C-alpha cells in the first residue's frame, strides 16, 4: 500500500469549475478601487476596476485580430501591466498564454513559438528582429507594447476595442488557459498544459480557507521581482494576489538599489524571492541604511536555500516571517508551503520547504523498488491533486512517464517528511540544473555539444556555486584528432543560448561515465565535482 501524506490544514471547497479570470476576480467588488499593479518603471497604478476592464479590453482586440477559444498567444515580455492584460485577456477568450524570456535567442523564442502554435506574439520592439522572419513566413501576427516596427500591430490596438465585444465562449475546467515551458524529469522542454481548474486549484490551495497556508490580504503589497514569464511569479504573485486583493508592485529587472528603495519606500509586506536575492540581502553594505521593516513575509523557492542562509537572512527583516515553498512547473506549481505563513502560523524548522498542500496527496518512493516510504526516509517525492498539469502538448509519452495512471506526478526530486510534516529537499534524481532558480536542461546543452564537429560525446550537469546555486559544466569527449579547446567549447555554446543556459567549465575526458546500458552517471559526475 501507498503511504499517503497530506496537509496539517483541513481539506477545503475549491470552486475550480470557474473560469481562472471568474475565480481570480470573484471578489472583485470588494477592493474594485483598491491598488492592484504597481508599475516600478513608471510609477503608473492601476485598480483592480482598471485591471478587469483592460484585461476585457484586450480580450475583444484579440478575439478581432483572430483569436478563438483555443487558439495560443506567446507572450515576450518583460514583468509589465501589458503582461498581465495579455494572459487575463487570452482566458477571458478561452484562449491559451504560452509565455517565454524576453532575453531568450532568436532560436530559443522561435522554437517556443513553433512547438506552442502561437498565433500572436507581443513583445517590444527591440526583440521584433528575433520572430519577424519567422513571422512573416507563417502569418504571425506581431503586436509591440511600445513602438511598431513595419509589419507590426501597437498594443493599442488591443485596449482600443470595446470590452462588450467579448464573445459568448464556455469555457471548460479542463481547458488549458497556461503554457509555460518545462523539461520535467528528463530530456528538452515540452509544454506543461496548466488549466483553469487545476490553477484555481493551486491558488486556493495557498490563499483560500478560514486558515489559508499562504495568508495575503487586500492591504498587502507584494512584490513581483520574479519573472512573471515562470510559474513561481506567475501563480503565486499575479494569480494570488489577484484573488485576494493585494497590490502587486511590478519590476522589470533586479537591482539592489531599486529593490531595496522600492521595499522601504512602498512598505512592501510580502518578499517572493529566490536564494540569490536572498544572497544579495545578506552580503550588500547599502543594506543596513535601509529600514525593511514593513516586511511581514518573506518567501523563498525554486532552488535550495539551506539552513545557514536562511537563518542569517531573518536579521534584516526583523518583523518577517520568513519560511520556503517548493513548486514544480508540472505540478501547478505548489507542492509545499511553509506553514509559518498561514494565517495562524505554524512552527517550522529552518531547512524545510513547507508542508504539502491541502486538498492533495503526497508519496515518497524508493527510486529502486517503488515502494513507497514512511516518516523520516528520503525517496523520490510523488504528488497527486486536481492542481496538476494536464499533461504535456503533443507529447502523451513523456506524460505517461510523468505522470501515471492513478495520478501521481512524480517529481524527479529526493526527500523526506518528518514528524512535523514538514518536507525537506536532500537530493535531485533528474537531470534538470537551476541556475538562479532558472531552469537548466542539460538536454539541449549536450544535442549542441553533440553537434559539433569535433565533439563525439557529451554530458552537461549542476556544478555548486555559491551566486548561483548550481552552474551548468560540460564534461567532453573530443573527437579523434580535435584540439578543441575549454573556451573554444563555452564561445560555441555562449553564441546559441540565453546567458543562464553558458557552460561555465569545461572538464575533458577519454569516456563519459555511463551505465551498462549506456545512460549517463550524472550523480557520478556530480560526485567527481
Ligand atoms: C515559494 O514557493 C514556490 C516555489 C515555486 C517553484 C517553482 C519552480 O522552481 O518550478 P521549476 O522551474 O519547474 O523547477 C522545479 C524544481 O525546482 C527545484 N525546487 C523548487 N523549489 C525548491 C526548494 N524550495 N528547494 C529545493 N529545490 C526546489 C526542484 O528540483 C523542483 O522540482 C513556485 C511557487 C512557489 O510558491
Amino acid at each position: 500500500v501507498d503511504i499517503i501524506f497530506r496537509s496539517k490544514l483541513p481539506d477545503i471547497y475549491i470552486p475550480n469549475h470557474l473560469p481562472l479570470h471568474s475565480y481570480c476576480f470573484e471578489n472583485i467588488s470588494e477592493f474594485s478601487s483598491r491598488p492592484c499593479l504597481i508599475n516600478g518603471a513608471n510609477k503608473q497604478i492601476y485598480t483592480y476596476a482598471d485591471v478587469e476592464l483592460n484585461s476585457r479590453k484586450v480580450a475583444a482586440g484579440l478575439h478581432k485580430q483572430g483569436i478563438q477559444p483555443k487558439d495560443t498567444i506567446m507572450i515576450l515580455l518583460p514583468n509589465s501591466p501589458e503582461f498581465v492584460f495579455a494572459f487575463i485577456g487570452a482566458s477571458y477568450l478561452g484562449a491559451i498564454s504560452t509565455m517565454a524570456n524576453p532575453l531568450f535567442t532568436p532560436a530559443e523564442v522561435v522554437k517556443q513559438a513553433k512547438a506552442s502554435s502561437a498565433k500572436i506574439i507581443v513583445t517590444q520592439a527591440c526583440h521584433v528582429n528575433k520572430v519577424k522572419d519567422y513571422a512573416f513566413e507563417n502569418d504571425v501576427k506581431i503586436i509591440c507594447i511600445d513602438s511598431a516596427p513595419e509589419g507590426c500591430l501597437h498594443f493599442s490596438v488591443l485596449t482600443q476595442a470595446n470590452e462588450h465585444d467579448i464573445p459568448e465562449v464556455e469555457i471548460q475546467p479542463d481547458d488549458v488557459v497556461a503554457l509555460p515551458y518545462s523539461s520535467g524529469t528528463t530530456g528538452l522542454p515540452k509544454g506543461v498544459m496548466l488549466t483553469h481548474k487545476g490553477l484555481v486549484t493551486s491558488v486556493a490551495q495557498q490563499v483560500d480557507g478560514e486558515n489559508p497556508n499562504l495568508y495575503i490580504h487586500s492591504e498587502d503589497v507584494m512584490l513581483c521581482v520574479l519573472p512573471l514569464f515562470h510559474i513561481y511569479s506567475l501563480n503565486s504573485v499575479l494569480l494570488c494576489g489577484l484573488r485576494v486583493g493585494a497590490a502587486i508592485l511590478i519590476m522589470q529587472k533586479f537591482d539592489i538599489v531599486s529593490f531595496l528603495e522600492l521595499i522601504q519606500r512602498y512598505k512592501v509586506t510580502i518578499g517572493p524571492f529566490v536564494p540569490p536575492i536572498v544572497l544579495a540581502i545578506a552580503k550588500s553594505p547599502m543594506v543596513d541604511d535601509y529600514d525593511l521593516s514593513s516586511v511581514r513575509t518573506v518567501m523563498s523557492g525554486a532552488a535550495p536555500l539551506g539552513k545557514e542562509l536562511e537563518d542569517t537572512v531573518r536579521a534584516k527583516f526583523p518583523n518577517a516571517k520568513l519560511g520556503q515553498g517548493y513548486g514544480m512547473t508540472e505540478a501547478g506549481p505548489v507542492l509545499a508551503m511553509c506553514l509559518a505563513f498561514a494565517k495562524e502560523p505554524f512552527e517550522i524548522k529552518s531547512g524545510a520547504c513547507g508542508t504539502v498542500v491541502r486538498n492533495a496527496e503526497m508519496k515518497i518512493v524508493d527510486p529502486k523498488t517503488g515502494n513507497s516510504l514512511p516518516r523520516n526516509q528520503s525517496g523520490e517525492i510523488c504528488i497527486r491533486g486536481d492542481q496538476i498539469m494536464k499533461g504535456y502538448l503533443n507529447d502523451p509519452e513523456a506524460t505517461a512517464r510523468t505522470i501515471d495512471k492513478e495520478g501521481w506526478l512524480y517529481t524527479g526530486d529526493i526527500g523526506y517528511i518528518d514528524d512535523d510534516d514538514e518536507l525537506f529537499i536532500v537530493d535531485r534524481l533528474k537531470e534538470l540544473i537551476k541556475y538562479k532558480g532558472f531552469q537548466v536542461a542539460p538536454a539541449e546543452l549536450e544535442a549542441l555539444l553533440l553537434n559539433h564537429p569535433n565533439i563525439s560525446d557529451a554530458a552537461v550537469v549542476p556544478m555548486k556555486d555559491e551566486q548561483a546555486g548550481e552552474v551548468p559544466v560540460a564534461f567532453v569527449v573530443r573527437s579523434n584528432g580535435s584540439t578543441i579547446t575549454e573556451d573554444e567549447v563555452k564561445d560555441f555554446i555562449s553564441k546559441q543560448v540565453i546567458f543562464y543556459k553558458r557552460i561555465k567549465r569545461v572538464f575533458f575526458v577519454d569516456a563519459i561515465p555511463k551505465s551498462p546500458s549506456g545512460k549517463i552517471l550524472r550523480k557520478d559526475l556530480r560526485a567527481k565535482l
